[PDB]
């Protein structure tokens, strides 16, 4: 679903989205990327 290429940028995705920002702001601001699949390879499961 919302998998990013390092657990940095989820964290990051984290405190972005911590005061309640736009998941698809934060998620661009990072590099993580919003799928329907909640399967993410751990190639790019971070």
């Amino acid at each position: 679903t919302t998998c990013c290429p390092s657990i940095v940028a989820r964290s990051n995705f984290n405190v972005c989205r911590l005061p309640g920002t736009p998941e698809a702001l934060c998620a661009t601001y990072t590099g993580c990327i919003i799928i329907p699949g909640a399967t993410c390879p751990g190639d790019y499961a971070n």
